[PDB]
């Protein structure tokens, strides 16, 4: 088989907290760890960060940090006794005047006002990630009463939406404007925003995180109805970042599960269309939570998100919480793998009768093509500062390892999350000029990718000290004197 | 929304047995019962086979019955409690002498007198599609001593076979013999076959099937790694059934499931190519043995088979001994619904370029040609004897209603598991000639599908009393006076 | 070698004025004679009216006639001695206010009073067919001076134009309202108008035509450079017509010779996109006029009007004047035969993805989609009243006949211009209804186009009295009991 | 309008041979001037070959010259009185017994053994190419008794052959081993083999060549039935050449006219696929020997030439014999230039799904690839030693004007003859490395060809004295500082 092109992005918790089992899941393959800040502590996040970066440089893996934001999500208070169990036909209530402290099996408190004032007889509501279920009733000044629809148990701080969507509320809460300056402070390599509907909720995320000096890219979660609403709606949020994430939680809640398949379908087209990375997450495995091995139909899932052409697929609770958070990660990467060898997973239209708008982008789309057609190019050597050509080359369907030469950390790990792509630590600038293209092709002989008689692509820029001016191909064959 | 196309297989079992059950599934939309052989008996079986054609008849539904024989997949016998409950590191054992209704936490008696000539110490057994997992310790001669590597539950007659894959009886067993007759007997509309590897398999399965005058359509059951060696294995396999099913529990088994996607894939294309119809099966909705709402894997799961274009997906467990088949029907009838809004459902290359061989061949793909671009045409009405040529127009993509007016019983029911099609029952030839285009176009108005200004398209032959002479084409319109 | 599809329409003269060499004519294949009212006494004309008819009738044939009418030409005046002769670079001037009788080397009047002011320095002026050219080097307040482009004789009446068009003059002119009459009388199949400009024009001849009691239907003459100034332009003047003729000779000289390649593939295929028949014409084999064999240009230029899929080519000079009008016949008759030999020749895209208007044009793309994938279909059998629906059928590519079943003459010669249709007469309603199908499968029985084994499409509407009511579609087979 | 693409082929002779219609020539456009060894004395042919360069270099203007050998004429014997007439319906003898010097007004003799072997009754001969036509009557054991079909004068041998071609002769004749050797010696361009069968006609063409001390690039001429009888056949012919001319004069003759218009069109692209050069010769404007404007039947096999994507056109006695050599040349050029314009011109299919073999073919490919979807890319700079990079390039579809630069006069007249290239003479090896870039976009600012802000495509390999190894596509913006 043939190293893995599709990204792992694993969720941390208290089932992956301690260092034999990052050092294991890091051995296992994950290219992403994500920390939701919805749950833990600031130090807590903070260890499991220099841990995974640590374990990473031990095994020569290069594992990106994204920072998951909790956004405007609208959760209930505290019961008395930690837990009740709700029967279908049960009454229930939501109230701002009831006491954070003090849920009973009749009421619970919940500290947001809008709520009520949002919601109306008839809409139903749905607790902990859609396992329970209820309809208004009634309203009132400071309440909502409820009839049960479907049962289960609930328990403190649980997440509530309306069906539908449609709920105020603002993008970035104080907490996130917190965490912002965590993620800055940490130095993580991606932080996605939950919840928001439109560009201008990445701009303001934008615009804080610079604030705070981060150096992260934005992912965009598309979880709100709104942000789905139409393709301008959804192009705008798109454009506004650098990756985008079908958080099918959330959003099969606002929209309905009956139309994910084609909306997964469609972020992740419009995505790469303009250039970004996506991922496709939630309950991809949800069954490895208590068992070793996947469903047929998680299976299915997965592949066909790599079929789909997603960058990276997540593990949430698999790997934050459950029982094999290893196996789960282990399981993923051998589907992927197997996807892969499909036929559609390396043959491209070229975005023909297309018009491309810049010369770093052209090179990039020419070297796809080029490494599609001459079958002798086993790799593209990609120098690149920022990951900006990478980028570009792993949005076109192919086969062709991807390599992307920098000498910064940061981007080094960037590309963990790009489909295809591997980092290779390199700086040209400190070498003779004329030995570059030859010192870059020793490092894929050292690893065995390439051999004498291989071909190869080469991409630069003129100088190797700015970004943004990629404008050079040139295709090598392995065993040559090569300028 | 419209009316769903893709058809449902439900299972029957304990969970099912009751009448309130049934019609409930009835209600919630299932298109084919599936009896499967392995468990029950005999009563059992005739029991729910008069129930469901009963309440079907009671709500004007069309229900096909479908007989799963057991086929030369090794099975446990029984236990003395009908199950159990295996740990990681417990002992267990397979014994050819042991009592066959006395199974215990220790021991389960076995009808495979090779056990031991085909097993050794530290061959692994997998039971249950991989559900369960041991490891060979000791071999005596006339056990195999175990210890478990993956726990789970173990019950009456579930399935084992070996990694290496040594396990396996030859050609068609005594109990399907038996089985045959049963199906003749009680007036199946379909037979499946398990493990057939070629098309001599489903040849002698024909001939036993007509032999005992059985009517029933043959489905081949795609779980063997020799049945997707190549094209040629698995389209001649195809050729010799009228249906096949992408088994996917014991095909993952046997080719491991990191190919599953692009055989599922693969399966369903060439069925369709070979006018064949397809099932997708297992696992589907698993996790609804237990919950009453699906993960989203198995959301997607389910909507991927249908963009795949099968022509039906099939629940097992889910309806047969969980705790919500009938939530499970209607959670996969809703998302069938959603996934047929699609784009790629409806649009059609009609086979452009490609070779008609027959006459009744040609007026289908000629009249799902017509109904995709004239869309004034809100029907298909297609008088047939056996349900070929609706058969014909349902492996076109398309969003049209084809209904197959049929007098017989037999047809009635076959066409229930063709994607797109409803039966109408109807007699042209007891009819005056002159009226038989009014008196069709009468039952969808009856019916509400048509209104006064839409049109129609007629698909007949020159008499009313052969089968594949359809030769004709009429394009009506609802309102004219029809000849 | 198959029957030819593409059909020629041939221009009568001096040269094909006798029987002898009408009956040649008409045996050597033409399927169109074009009656130039430019030329020729109202007696003339129908005097090879009579003939042709008469002749075709004799051999079996269906030979439709095309009336043409003159237009608008505008001419210099006479000269003082009979001719006269430039050379490049010579000096001539155009005078309103010279004498018409006597004119010079140097001067010739005209009688366009406009002269002046629709002319200015730099236009082109093209006389005697584009033969002699002209440049405006000075406007005076009568007269335009010019300098000789391209040298030759000059001579009494000879027709002038401006490169660019915008010379005033109405599309029909005095002569033109007589020979509307005179075409009815005759009634004649076809009759083309000649430079107009716009559906007006159009519209106006088709007014004139039914007040006169003509049946024929209208050719629009593509021959103005307004004509083609925009596809708005050209597909109004498209629609308000029965038929378009690519007139390569005025257009070539309004719009200039290097433009014409992309024109007339324009129009022709816009004409066929708005089921209209197309005619390519002029110069097609002019070298015949004094030579027994063409070109290799010239073969090449009626072949590629074949592959543009052109209705017909047409003859003028090389049938009605030159020297070897039988053999110009031939001659085009079998490069056409040959360029249907061609693969783009009868395959077809099929109309998919477009949207269909009417139910018996349904039928007929149905038809054409059929015959193209059933190779078993020989020939379709398509009775008609008007001609309406084999006209349809005829817009598709194939290379499968297209039998016009009528009974009337008017519509069994129309089709004569028609790609790929033959007529056979016949009258469904004087036949016991039962007793069509196969009456219709004899007459090519008779003509030996089909033999038992053939397949047939058929097409029809339900009664055999009104037009436009084609809605169904039979497949039969040539030996069964035809209903 | 922009600069034509497609290139000239002039045939030189007694109307074109004086110094001011050769300056007149260079100046209206020829890209190539044919010697066309049938006809003149050795010492007319380097006179003209002088003149040619000469002028061409007075012009600034690349004109390669093509020899064009004459190759295997089958000739009749001689007549007592030198020539006699005959008249259509005469009947005439040609024998294989009967005296070579005693031709009488019924007999002559021929040195043809075969005669009665490969011709019979029905086939018609022609003699002295067309002018006189045959058809045979009766075939006995040493003649063949003929009606005349069209008449004319026969002289001392003159060259006979039969209509589906089939008569016995060598490719290279005495004659043409001896003009073999004065091309090499006036150093042609091209030098073009007539009447080849089979790969190894060409390979003896160029083994005489080389052995000559000639550079010439070797023109295949398609005239043979043998030639174009399957696909082996052709391909084989191609890929042993440097050249195909689709000689449509012989070929017609061959094949029959109603076979060239497919031919024609496979002959193009199967050279292209084999990245070959293309010539469309013979009658393209035949009415310009005695006229000074074409038909439209020229203008239109011109240009639909031109969209079959020819590299080049030829004139044979327009320009070497006509009354308007001048005016024919311009008239093809402003054709070509006219039809440069339709949009199927300038879109290509990149040859996607393909395989490419070399380094240096996938560079120009990548170049045209990228050329075609940057639209601020104005030009293509190819550094060239043999032009073979170039040659690739123009394969491809495109309207982006390529610069072929070389220091080599071989390699500045080659280019000439491939579509849409122009030479720009430049030395980059006695230049200082890093000013190479600037110095090649200087000579494109010098003419005019780009400004600043443009961007420019610029191809090359690592050294710059070999040959075959292009390996480096830069994209560069005019105005930045370029290494
Ligand atoms: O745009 P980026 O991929 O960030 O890379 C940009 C840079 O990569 C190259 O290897 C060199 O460092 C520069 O020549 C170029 O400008
Ligand atoms: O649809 P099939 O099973 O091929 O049978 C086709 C039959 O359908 C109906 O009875 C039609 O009215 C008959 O004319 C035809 O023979
Ligand atoms: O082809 P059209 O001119 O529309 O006429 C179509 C007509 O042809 C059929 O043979 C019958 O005559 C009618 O059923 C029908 O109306
Ligand atoms: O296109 P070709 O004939 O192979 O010539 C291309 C060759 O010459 C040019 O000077 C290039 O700069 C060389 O590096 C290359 O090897
Ligand atoms: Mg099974
Ligand atoms: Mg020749």
């Amino acid at each position: 088989m043939s190293v893995r092109r599709t990204k792992i992005v694993a969720t941390l918790g208290p089932a992956s907290n301690s260092p034999e089992v990052l050092e294991q899941l890091i051995l296992a393959g994950i290219d992403v760890a994500r920390l939701n800040f919805s749950h833990g502590t600031p130090d807590e996040h903070r260890a499991r960060a220099r841990l995974v970066r640590e374990l990473a440089a031990k095994h020569g893996r290069f594992v990106a940090l994204l920072g998951d934001l909790q956004g405007p999500k609208i959760r209930i208070a505290k019961f008395a006794n930690k837990r009740i169990e709700l029967q279908v036909g049960d009454k229930f209530r939501f109230s701002t005047s009831h006491a954070r402290d003090a849920g009973t099996q009749e009421v619970v408190g919940i500290d947001y006002p809008d709520l009520v004032k949002d919601c109306g007889v008839g809409d139903e509501l749905l607790l902990d990630d859609g396992r329970v279920v209820m309809v208004v009733e009634e309203v009132a000044a400071d309440e909502l009463r409820c009839r049960v629809l479907i049962g289960g148990p609930l328990s403190d701080h649980k997440g509530i939406n309306r069906r539908g969507g449609g709920l105020t509320a603002p993008a970035l809460t104080d907490k996130d404007k917190a965490d912002i300056k965590l993620a800055a402070d940490m130095d993580l390599d991606y932080v996605a925003v939950s919840f928001p509907r439109d560009a201008k909720d990445m701009e303001y995320a934008r615009r804080l995180l610079t604030e705070a000096g981060g150096k992260a890219w934005l992912v965009a979660k598309i979880e709100r109805a709104e942000a789905v609403a139409d393709d301008d709606a959804l192009d705008g949020l798109i454009r506004a970042s650098d990756a985008v994430m079908v958080a099918r939680g959330d959003l099969g809640v606002e929209i309905g599960d009956a139309e994910l398949v084609g909306i997964q379908k469609k972020i992740i087209l419009h995505a790469r269309r303009n250039n970004k990375v996506v991922i496709t997450a939630t309950q991809m495995m949800e069954s490895m939570i208590h068992s070793p091995m996947p469903t047929r139909a998680e299976v299915s899932d997965v592949a066909n998100a790599v079929l789909d052409y997603t960058d990276a697929v997540m593990l949430s609770a698999e790997s934050a919480a459950g029982e094999y958070p290893v196996e789960a990660v282990k399981a993923m990467a051998r589907v992927c793998q197997g996807a892969e060898k499909h036929p559609t997973s390396q043959k491209s239209s070229h975005r023909l009768g297309q018009t491309f708008d810049r010369c770093d982008e052209s090179i990039a789309l020419a070297s796809m093509y080029t490494a599609n057609h001459f079958p002798g190019i086993k790799a593209i050597i990609c120098l690149t500062e920022s990951g900006f050509t990478p980028l570009i080359m792993s949005r076109i369907r192919s086969s062709v390892p991807i390599y992307a030469y920098s000498p910064h950390r940061e981007t080094q790990a960037r590309v963990a999350m790009f489909r295809g792509v591997e980092t290779i630590p390199f700086d040209p600038a400190a070498l003779p000029a004329e030995k570059v293209s030859q010192a870059a092709v020793d490092e894929l002989l050292k690893r065995g990718v390439v051999t004498k008689g291989d071909w190869v692509i080469l991409t630069k820029g003129d100088s190797y000290t700015a970004q943004g001016g990629t404008n050079t191909m040139k295709v090598l064959h392995v065993g040559d004197l090569l300028v």
